[PDB]
DNA sequence: GCCAACGTTGGC
DNA sequence: GCCAACGTTGGC
């Protein structure tokens, strides 16, 4: 199952997908979307650390797994 | 032009 | 060799 989630680590509205690679080299690796309460696509810490503003310090949080 | 899906790269 | 970041590409 690979469906999109609520992700309240992130806050209210914040939802969160992990999906597993079906072919090629890669086959079995996973990689860990973000979608923004406003509907925007995350794919980085980086990404996601440049949307949230000062205001969030990401420092504990695991953005493969979505946790703190 | 967008994006799902897999490939490539650098720091570890 | 893993993995986070992000590059590339074909199908839409």
């Amino acid at each position: 199952a690979e469906d999109w989630l609520d992700c309240p680590a992130l806050g209210p509205g914040w939802k969160r997908r992990e999906v597993f690679r079906k072919s090629g080299a890669t086959c079995g690796r996973s990689d860990t979307y973000y979608q923004s309460p406003t509907g925007d696509r995350i794919r980085s810490k980086v990404e996601l650390t440049r949307y949230l503003g000062p205001a969030c310090d990401l420092t504990l949080f695991d953005f493969k797994q979505g946790i703190l």
